[PDB]
């Protein structure tokens, strides 16, 4: 297994044509900086789990802007398919409009730098990445084809590294906003212990 | 670049080594667990500050798991006789107190390339957590930065999901729990939870 | 620039998913064996020249099966977007239910083989392919984006091998069928030219 | 199979003695800048389709000449081999007073080139090419040896190319002059489908 | 095939990390020791058996080679934090209490290769001391199987003969201890001693 | 720096001739397995430091033989220079008549495989090898060249690995027969820290 | 300076299609076992200079034939090409009807063995090679462009070495038949020298 | 087989000692830069169908020279070999004076520069070489051991590349001075083939 | 500078064509195993101390041959050449009839591997060795081009090489037949010595 | 066989410590420019043949400096050793006070230079060379271990080189002083051979 993305360094660069509001534009990692970043890559349009991975993103996006915090989802198929999915409706099994960016890598080249592609199948897993106003790395998630993922928990992740950022003291197992935190040194670490 | 031998959808690597079972030191390898899920998670060092919340969540709540056929083992560059201290130490002072779980130690750094979770600049992993079913094929990864800790309850949702894919032949939506809707992955049988 | 396709040698054999009457079914280069192939490659589904291609073949399939010739069509999407494409009425860019095959590349394998893929836009030009019942490469065309391709001009051509083939003769320029051929010899070449 | 010929770059480079009117002259593929240019190939002079192509070329090449198009054949025989095939009349399968250059290739460099030539023959296929005033390749069409090319179909690529590059619509299958063509978006594109 | 930097009469080889020191961690650096000897020690691994009994030797007896312009640094490839924890645990327990002498973490393992005294197999060192004079010159090397623990007395007799040496000009013969005869090296000189 | 000599590894096998009260033999690091033994080495016959550490071993001889252990002292120097050497009185740096074999390295592959050569001076430096009975390296002792070796204190390791070896306990810092030891336990160990 | 050819070793064996009679027939060296070739090449068909070479052989065969000798022409230019030159009048440039073969090089592979191809031109110079019945190659003679070569020299090299192939004395500058001849010995030798 | 000699390219570069009037001189081929130049090797000195050769030369030199040519003889024989073989009588098979240069190859790199060094006898073959006076190889002619060359070939060929480079027309197979030759063009040949 | 011989080791063998009595006959090394060999090269045929080496050597070859010895003279220059120089007569500078045979090495083989060749110059310089019965080489001597070596040398040395394998005594500086040797021991060496 | 020495090419150069009227002194080749050098080195110090070979150097080397020429020798042993050895009596096999440098080359660096090193046994064997003023190499003896060398016959070439230096004529087999000698030219020469 090989991939340039790496905790703690800087995330890989990428640019491509996205659909955005109906049209298409180009977009690059480099527009985000000095916001956070849930960069997220799908398996295949018109298929099963993907489409409620999306949805679920961008029906709850207001959370996340709230937060000073953007939303990029993006597959292999081209600009043109993912249009025909947005206008597909929802009982189709399609998508509807939509409040996010969607991405196209047809070359390839984003999904095997992000360490994602299956070299079997010629498309990605279900590989998400938390990306801080910097543009360094700072978690990874990536599930089996048949097992879609959670809004809930990359909200508390995205919370924890904004509140770490900004005090400094470091969040236990489980934490949520309003939960006990941690001095990290040997002596000021006994004030939670205790 | 990074590299690693931990791929989604293959066999994980094999690992072998001494760890801390019931506070004796005993040897352990990855396919005793064979027939069983395992949660196989790294912690970057003994005596520090997030790894003990994340060792004592796991060990208070490793019977929920157990309840399911599915197994836990912690994992960090630390030798068994610091793994043995740690445990002897009260969770007053930071230790751990008595554990129900086993901890495996990594002192030549092999099992932590293997998986990719080592920083060579530090000497010691980040937070990195693998879930592997009962043929020994790896399911999922998560790896969090230092300063931010994992979550149980995400982990138990996992196994819960690949369990019932496993056995149904029906797929999981985003935020799946026990009880709620799944689809079939045919483009007809698809409509029945669309529509 | 290179490729897997040489004319004379035996065609690159291929594997792959394609959506036959509405289904997903397992298809590969060698079911073709003791029937002519037209294997032609389109760039991208719901586009513009594309859809007019497949449709030509599609409408006109029945002209080439009654010459034991077969027609499959390639682009790199897949076999999901294919079947979503199919569904689209015509009025609306799509295609229509199908008399031809439609085979999805998703890994790049295929369209590198045959020497189609296009590496800074991540998928392939206008390329046909004909080939013959023994599995052996006859001829190459391969056009740039915005031009497509004639179905009047891939049926003259499929007509001129199968009659060289049999009688073992040579087809002049812009030769169809009833028109005069050559006896591939030095003196026997002369009854053909003695018209001129 | 190795070439240096790709559509969509710029057609490789060649020079070389042809025969033009009875006369051996240096020749070069820049001397057509501000064309469009039909480059074919062919495998052996005294042979049998050759000079039927060669001569169909040469009979309409007003119609090539009359919408800023010219034409040149190849093959590997000599310039000497050339003029003595010109010499000799049809009736005996020669070519007659010819309207089109013949280029000769006694190195194989061009023919290897431009990926047309067959290493256990020592000779060419038939290979043709289109190639724009730009001297950017636009086309490439190859046969094996018992089966002639179409200057019809020839003669339609060049005034396809033309169109295309003039009105920036795209030529459905089968466009001839006078035919619908399709502006090439996803909206603009239902004025030619519906 | 064994491989190191560590070459006697040439510079010994540069070497920088966290220590522990009076109970704080701090940057610490081989260059720092400049203008002094320095006794340079690595210890398998905190909370075992033969090394706390070395690490306490030393420290207990650190006076003895301050007073002769020296110094006493300790190394594994424990973390600073497993140091801070072994420090605190009380000598009855098999800890070493407050410590006069810096412990320096090599967790990278970088430090020990350098030295020759890494176990690939184990992931950790064996018992190796190195004694560096005032210019950084290596003078002496002693490595140790796992079993049996080095002398303090010996390593102080080293010492005070390579400062002999170095400021005599004679040398120092087999068991030598201050005040003993010594040797002018030269084929006449050499009978004052032998005759 | 490169070696064959490893800790708990099989000592490096050597061969050579050796002068043994007085006469020239054959002698192998094999013909001491079922004993202990030192094998040193030394930079030069005829010099200053060298006599002494020879002839200190060399009269203590008894003591390291009452515990099944032998003593090997080896240089680059010859055969012929070692009994021109031995034959020399003491009182002119010479050794007298002696009690330990020496050993000769003429071609310095012995001392390479050791460790101890001096590429610059073409001599070793002052290195001493323990070895146990089944042919294993247990320490490794060496000294810049001004600086002799202690007698008293290779007895004493040479004394606590033995005992080790038939107890299975571990020896403290500056232990000697007679002292506490250590059981190597989590748990056994507190005997000894109490 | 690239070749196979080598005089006094194997002549490098070639097949091809060759003009037989005006019918296409395949050709090979080992054809000619037993026999003596000439066996050499002319630049290009309906060209200057070579028309004169291969007519001035064709004519003159019988006087080679007679001697359990053969003679073959080869160039570049293909088969059709070769017959072409063949069914075109002296008069105008051609051969007319032939009695030796022309063999055809269209690959090039035969002339870049015997060393006779010329890059920059893409066709061979004039090359002449005689070979004796066991295969071995005797002699070269190789002309720039514009001068040909001579029927009646390489006649007196086919006899001069077919004497010394049955006799066993040598042959001196300028030997024709009836002319005298040397015993190579140091003694036998003064016998032709006496003159 | 390798060699630097390549006809309608540069002939290579040589130097050496040679035997000039019975006196020791160096010479190069660049002293000749002007004047066409005959180069051939010969085998052996003290042999047999070598002096023959050398002698038919030396005693016709002033028919090359009275056309701007000169001739050059070169052999592996060392030059005090090559005097002593002109001071033997040419009754004993020796040479007498000599009105050409004798070159000497010891070293056999001249032999190998050429292609004419037989690796497996430790000399050359035989060996001929004419040179324009531009400095450009026109003609390469090699004879195996037992059969000797023509002068009068030699000078034919000297006369006809002389008349090409001068009118610029062709010189067909046999020419001769006095001769018909051909316009090297495909409608000015036809003058020629009219007969 | 490369060579294959090597004293105490076996000398390279060699063949080739020499002259012996007017013919012309094989020879190898291997022809004289059982007898010392004194095999010598020297520059080149009709030169200045090339044949008074030579004739030195045949004039006093039966005081070799009475002590089982054979002597063989070797140069670059061919077969041909030899036998011209040996026909030429003293006064002027040759040979005469001669006693040894004459070995030729032209393709320089011989030269190179007994490292006697001089590439600048394309002959060798004045080198000699001496050869065992076993074929064992034993001497070398090289002189620089304008000095001869010496037969009465030579001599003594064959007469040493003889003596000490035959009685196990080794010979001193300056050894003739009658003269002192030495016992090669410690103790057995003062007989000669006091 | 690997070495740097090659007759008329420099010697290579060497340095060390030597031993020189009983003290330690460095010594190197070029110390000796402007004089003739005749180098040697022997096997052992307190062994048999090599002691022999010393002594009649030491005793003679009044003979070569009388003609500007110097003698070193050397071996594979530490100048330690070489003290130890001069200092023990001719009588016992030592050397007694020397008049020529003793050279140590204990790293073997010199010894392998000049090709003379025993890989096999860790020492030379017997090997001499005569080096000129200008540091050319002229001359190389080389003898198996029970075999010595010869002063009368080193004597003998050094004159003759000296001689053919000065008045450019060449010494015939066997030369002393006084001898004939030959002008090296093929006419030249015949005044020599006249004789025969």
């Amino acid at each position: 297994h090989l991939s340039k993305a790496k905790i703690s360094k800087p995330a890989p660069q990428w640019e491509g044509t996205a659909v955005i509001n109906g049209e298409f534009k180009e977009l690059k990692l480099s527009d985000y900086r000095g916001k956070y970043l849930v960069f997220f890559f799908y398996p295949l349009d018109f298929t099963f789990v993907c489409p409620t991975e999306i949805i679920a993103f961008s029906d709850r996006v207001h959370e996340f802007r709230a937060i000073n915090t953007e939303v990029v989802a993006c597959s292999v198929d081209s600009q043109f398919t993912h249009l025909a999915w947005i206008i597909t409706p929802r009982k189709q099994g399609g998508l509807g409009p939509m409040k996010i960016p969607l991405l196209s890598d047809l070359t390839h080249q984003i999904s095997k730098d992000y360490g994602v592609y299956l070299e079997d199948q010629g498309h990605t897993l279900r590989g998400l990445f938390i990306i801080d106003e910097k543009g360094v790395l700072r978690q990874i998630t990536m599930n089996d084809l048949p097992v879609g993922r959670s809004v809930d928990e990359t909200l508390r992740l995205v919370q924890a590294f904004q509140y770490t950022d900004k005090h400094g003291e470091v969040c236990p197992a489980g934490w949520k906003p309003g939960s006990d935190t941690i001095i990290p040194d040997p002596s000021g670490k006994l004030k939670y212990f205790d």
